[PDB]
C-alpha cells in the first residue's frame, strides 16, 4: 500500500513554504535559512512500522509510526503535536494537532515525483521531491 513512497527523495521545487512557516509562527531567521535548504526525505518500512527521516544542513527530524495509530511528535519548529498518518486516495496524509490547531502534510505521487502539500490556516505550500537512485 505505501510501497511506492519508500526510498530517498530530494527537494527540487518549493512554492509558498515561507507562507506556511509564517502561518505556524516560525521566526524570520529560521524562515530565511529554511527557504534555501533542500532537504532529503527518507521513507522506510519494517513490517507495519514506517520511519520518515528529513535531513538538511539546518534541521533534521525523524518519526516512526504505524499507519492509523496516533503518535506524539515534536516538529522541526518545536511544536509538540498529536499526529496520525493514513493512506487516503493513494495519498499519504499526515495530520498534526496541537492547541486546537491542525496542519496537514499530504504526499501524492504524480508521474514518479512526490508532491508534498502543506496546509495550515489559509496557507498552502507545495513542495516537489524527486527520487534518488
Ligand atoms: C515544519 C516541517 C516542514 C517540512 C517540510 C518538508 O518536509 O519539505
Amino acid at each position: 500500500m505505501v510501497d511506492a513512497f519508500l526510498g530517498t527523495w530530494k527537494l527540487v521545487d518549493s512554492k509558498n513554504f515561507d507562507d506556511y512557516m509564517k502561518s505556524l509562527g516560525v521566526g524570520f531567521a529560521t524562515r530565511q535559512v529554511a527557504s534555501m535548504t533542500k532537504p532529503t526525505t527518507i521513507i522506510e518500512k519494517n513490517g507495519d512500522i514506517l520511519t520518515l527521516k528529513t535531513h538538511s544542513t539546518f534541521k533534521n527530524t525523524e518519526i516512526s509510526f504505524k499507519l492509523g495509530v496516533e503518535f506524539d511528535e515534536t516538529t522541526a519548529d518545536d511544536r509538540k503535536v498529536k499526529s496520525i498518518v493514513t493512506l487516503d486516495g493513494g495519498k499519504l496524509v499526515h495530520l498534526q494537532k496541537w492547541d486546537g490547531q491542525e496542519t496537514t502534510l499530504v504526499r501524492e505521487l504524480i508521474d514518479g515525483k512526490l508532491i508534498l502539500t502543506l496546509t495550515h490556516g489559509t496557507a498552502v505550500c507545495t513542495r516537489t521531491y524527486e527520487k534518488e537512485a
